[PDB]
């Protein structure tokens, strides 16, 4: 028997940042790839692209200090490892390690050590996904950091805060895709970009509006599921049986239905909508299974 | 029917700082009170403390940027909101307000606002959850920073990241609360210490050995479940059968299992133990429900 846990959307954690849940959201997506790599789940429990389970490290990297690099004043090499600390490799069928950042940017956060011995130290740093030699899929990753206080060859972990905004091409896009190889690679075994095939249909996004260190930004962060149920998923391996879990959105207080959405075996949503607009609901509301259906169910406006 | 969720050590959370557990460990806890506030759930799902679901949210705050502390460098006085943006209220039934610290210590982190507009900003920030003026449960906290690039009246949030060592009497001690209240209030509504009662037994932890920011420490941190558990049981909300559900340590790659641990009603673990050590297994173990057995179930030493 297929389920989804009950959550209010206040409860929810954003799957491609370690946030919570903000809004639900959605969008024409005009002119633009969705094709996110974090909270890529099948509804039957296969995780997809570089998504993990852990809902605390996403955007998190790890790693030893190998030094600093050469011409550059406190940019720091990083040798990684994977977050759960077995080694990177390479041969994997992942375009890169679970819990990658999918987006390019000047993701802000905070350089910590701990060595020799029981010494500490952590410092601002900021990792642009975006340039030539960002290439965690072979473990090379580097951050700036204002202070000169880090150690080589002393285990170095990153935790991820926000992103920076110079008020450039180097700015945030949550929908450009990494290079996750560098420069001199492409991409492989990316998890499929996703769109509503269906007319009038658009894709239900769980957005947050992550913390800004710098500039202008609104800081919006769009999942296709939130991180709850791509663990739920991968817990429960139910078998779908069929291509699309009709949902019903419903309000306790009142007993009743506010919408329906296809939640698609491949792990995203559509609702009936047009235009991008958040979607504001009674704050207890709450998604349930309610059925089995083909991909040309026809749903009501939202 | 009750059951707990297939999770591998590294694939837990810590309940009490949002960061993966990164080893099971087991101690005397000698002349030690052991009465953690976060990542407290009965197993039939009733939330203790200040425990909230969100495995994100432990350790943050948010609230309003009130003003400078008057005659302090760089002190700034927040506001509290909870969490979920709702006002504190002193009269809720909690110890303070949810996700709220648990330990005295330097809690270092960024504290970052949006506002006006989308302009954004965000410094490292310390707050002694130690001292006199840490108010939470009327919401009152301050924080210490670097930086005078914080704009008063907008809305500000605090990212936990690790600890700060200064080597005095401020120092991380993970084991004695707060003062919710501030200096001249005693707690209330505490969830209850915890210990072993069955001769042979102690209480078995999951550890994280958290960032440090500066000066000495091992930063660790134990809670009593991971807080899948506590989601788990939140969701389930099953009905207890007996006062200690019996589980068991498998090792999936060769179908033996390890040790039994028995998971008491009020929510923490015992296992047949005696010392303070970890407790290494083969990494893809982990526990698995398989009976409802009382207080005096003998079980067999790791
Ligand atoms: C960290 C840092 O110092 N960054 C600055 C940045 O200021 C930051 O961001 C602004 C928006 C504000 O929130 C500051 O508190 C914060 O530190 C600078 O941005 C300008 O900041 C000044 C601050 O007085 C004005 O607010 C100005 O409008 C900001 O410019 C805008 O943002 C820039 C990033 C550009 O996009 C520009 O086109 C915008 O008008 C910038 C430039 O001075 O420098 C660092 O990045
Ligand atoms: C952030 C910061 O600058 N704090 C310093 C602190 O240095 C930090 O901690 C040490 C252990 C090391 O990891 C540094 O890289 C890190 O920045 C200072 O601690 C002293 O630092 C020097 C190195 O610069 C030596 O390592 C020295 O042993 C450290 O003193 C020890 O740690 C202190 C926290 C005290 O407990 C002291 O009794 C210890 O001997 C301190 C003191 O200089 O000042 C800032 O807080």
């Amino acid at each position: 028997a297929f389920t989804i846990p009950v959550l209010k959307i206040s409860e929810m954690t954003n799957s491609r940042f370690p946030v919570p849940v903000d809004q639900m959201y959605t969008s024409r997506s005009e002119g633009i790839v969705v094709q996110p790599q974090n909270g890529r789940a099948t509804i039957d429990g296969e995780l997809l692209g570089t998504t993990l389970v852990s809902p605390v490290s996403v955007c998190n990297f790890k790693g030893n200090l190998q030094a600093e690099v050469p011409g550059q004043h406190q940019l720091y090499q990083l040798q990684l490892t994977n977050l759960d600390g077995s080694p990177i490799d390479p041969t994997d069928d992942t375009p890169g390690p679970l819990g990658c950042p999918d987006f390019t940017g000047l993701l802000y956060g905070v350089a910590s050590q701990r060595g020799p011995g029981d010494a500490t130290r952590a410092h601002e740093a900021r990792i642009d996904t975006g340039s030539d030699t960002f290439a965690p899929k072979i473990g090379q990753v580097r951050f700036y950091s204002t202070s000169s206080d880090f150690e080589t060859n002393q285990p170095t972990h990153f935790t991820p805060i926000g992103i920076y905004i110079e008020g450039n091409s180097s700015d945030f896009n949550q929908w450009q895709l990494p290079r996750y190889g560098g420069h001199l690679a492409n991409n492989n075994h990316l998890a499929p970009a996703v769109s509503p095939l269906f007319p009038g249909e658009q894709i239900l996004f769980f957005r947050s509006f992550i913390p800004g260190a710098s500039g202008h930004t609104n800081g919006e962060m769009d999942c296709l599921l939130p991180q709850e149920f791509v663990q739920h998923f991968y817990q429960e391996a139910a078998t779908a049986r069929s291509e699309v879990a009709l949902l019903r959105f419903v309000n306790p207080d009142t007993g009743r239905a506010l919408f329906e959405s296809k939640l698609h075996k491949q792990g995203f949503m559509t609702i009936a909508s047009s235009g991008d607009h958040p979607i504001i609901m009674p704050t207890n509301g709450y998604f349930r299974f309610e059925a089995w259906v083909n991909q040309f169910y026809s749903l009501a406006p939202v």
